[PDB]
């Protein structure tokens, strides 16, 4: 049995978490686990659980070594093979940090400096001050051709482009769970140009993109562009490197929602922080209101790339974020525009477009941020409003129920994982992480630790207790992705990828195992700002929690 064969969490473990290693294939009977410097004895488990899944041969062996709560270095000793692995305070902060400062790397208009990149340095990319209406944008004001400003934001992804709707879900998840530990993220510094003023670093990383935002809203009818791209996805090459064309294009529904909700939600936040923000609260208040009358005005009016394309030249052809179903759009922007200005009118509109049963967060399936918007405490809700929250509650409740049960019984001793729908493009973020944020709710409105327990498990799987054995976040852990689909880390002159980035995961052979890191896999190897938002939220409350 190879080293090779230990799954587990390569950061380690809270002192009082839940500590568990699977050998991913072998016969096993016995472990050990020794005090790495003292070289004591500490732990020997014994009449340990296996199991398999319904696709792989292989036996799992669940080791389990919770009692071992004291901090300090241990080996893990299996037949043949070892590992080392820490128990200590804060273990997931780097990670937390880390998958935050992923979005200063991606950030568009501004030089990268060393003082805070590292050696992941550059030069400033993409001004964007120089950006056409597309003539699927064109207005009255605005023909085709017209030359606007629209600068800052972050890449979104492995490509150089910028899209309202990813980004203004991926501020909104990473905002819900700000609401939830202040405190956390006051203290936070993650070494960003803004580290040194008033305002809490998360915030500060989140209006680079909110400016950007405000850019995307037509003056005149409240209108937001679906995104600002090439015609075309840019070839492997730096940013400075970069030479077609940039351009907004058709207004949409769901840009328009997606970007009134979080603006909605921004103008709560940045009220405290108009010395480093001066009027950005009231502005952000002011062009989502606009931006919803405008979805009101327009509420089927769905980006569909192809049909763009036979209308309208040059064709674009870059990610398309297309969706036909907007009621969870204007669900979680009518519930923000509620709480940000108490107007029964916008109540009314989300009690209408109420989501009936609770499922995980996702770029085009905003009901969750709305539900998270309701569960919110300290908010002192009055009787029709609490039956309401209470009913979401009641729903995600549900979920959490569902999705826990023989979590235990599983080879990998977590949630997620064992069954093959689970694998598909972006799993690692859109089911593993974001059912990780869910239980953490689910802990929150309740108390019971079960459903935390069952987050961390979660965890731990894209951490290494899986069946490939990588750590999937770049520049974490013991072996983790060298290569992912990114054009900032491939185009660059440095072998190590930027750090922080959750990739994509397994996506189809034994299903869990189909991933390869190399840069041309875009099927399981790309990187994303909204992938890396529900590593944010998880790391972030994770480590939060712990204490
Ligand atoms: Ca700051
Ligand atoms: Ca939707
Ligand atoms: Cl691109
Ligand atoms: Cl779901
Ligand atoms: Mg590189």
């Amino acid at each position: 049995i190879p080293n090779d064969a230990i799954r587990l969490n390569q950061l380690g473990y809270y002192p009082n978490q839940e500590k568990i290693a699977v050998v991913d294939s072998g016969k096993v009977e016995e472990f050990v686990i020794w005090d790495a410097v003292s070289g004591e004895q500490v732990f020997v488990g014994k009449s340990l659980y296996t199991a398999k899944s319904a696709w792989s041969d292989k036996t799992r062996t669940t080791l389990d070594f919770s009692a071992v709560t004291t901090p300090g270095k241990y080996i893990l000793k299996v037949n043949g093979a070892s590992v080392t692995f820490l128990i200590k305070d804060s273990v997931l902060s780097p990670l937390a940090d880390a998958a935050l400062k992923s979005f200063y790397y991606q950030r568009t208009a501004m030089p990268i400096e060393e003082q805070y990149a590292g050696q992941w340095h550059r030069m400033a990319g993409h001004p964007d001050n120089h950006v056409l209406i597309h003539p699927s944008a064109a207005s009255p004001d605005r023909p085709a051709g017209t030359i606007v400003s629209s600068s800052k934001g972050w890449y979104d992804a492995g490509d150089y482009n910028k899209y309202i709707v990813n980004s203004g879900y991926s501020i909104g998840l990473m905002q819900s769970i700000y609401q939830l530990f202040l405190d956390y993220f006051s203290r936070q510094k993650i070494n960003i140009p803004e580290s040194n003023n008033h305002t809490p670093d998360l915030l500060d990383e989140m209006q680079f993109n909110l400016d950007w935002m405000l850019t995307m809203q037509d003056p005149e009818d409240g209108g937001v562009y679906h995104k600002l791209t090439t015609p075309f996805f840019e070839g492997f090459v730096k940013p400075v490197d970069c030479k077609q064309q940039r351009y907004v294009v058709q207004k949409s529904v769901t840009a328009a929602l997606d970007f009134a909700a979080v603006m909605a939600q921004s103008s709560r936040l940045f009220a405290s922080y108009e010395e480093d923000y001066p009027g950005f609260s009231k502005r952000a208040l002011l062009a989502a209101e606009k931006a919803y009358a405008w979805a009101e005005k327009h509420p089927e009016a769905y980006y569909n790339q192809n049909l763009l394309n036979q209308k309208y030249q040059p064709a674009i052809a870059t990610g398309e974020y297309g969706d036909t179903h907007a009621d969870d759009e204007f669900f979680w922007a009518a519930s923000e525009l509620y709480f940000s200005t108490g107007k029964e009118i916008y109540r009314e509109e989300a009690i209408k477009k109420a989501p009936q049963i609770y499922t995980a967060p996702g770029w085009g399936n905003t009901f969750a941020l709305g539900i998270f918007a309701w569960l919110q405490p300290g908010r002192e809700l009055n009787e029709a409003d609490r039956r309401f929250a209470d009913s979401l509650k009641t729903e995600l409740l549900k979920y959490a129920d569902k999705v826990i049960e023989g979590a235990e019984q599983t080879p990998f001793h977590a949630p997620y994982g064992n069954d093959a729908k689970d694998f598909f493009w972006g799993c690692l973020a859109e089911k593993c992480m974001n059912q990780g944020v869910s239980l953490m709710y689910a802990y929150l409105q309740t108390g019971k630790d079960v459903y935390l327990t069952n987050a961390y498990r979660n965890m731990d799987y894209i951490l290494g207790r899986n069946a490939t054995g990588f750590c999937y976040v770049t520049g974490l852990g013991t072996k983790s992705p060298k290569h992912p689909h990114h054009r900032l880390s491939a185009s660059d002159d440095i072998e190590d990828p930027i750090p922080g980035f959750l990739v994509g995961g397994p996506n189809p052979a034994s299903p869990d195992e189909s991933y390869v890191d190399t840069e041309d896999s875009y099927a399981s190897n790309e990187v994303a700002i909204n992938w890396n938002a529900a590593l944010v939220a998880l790391a972030s409350s994770l480590d939060a929690l712990a204490v």
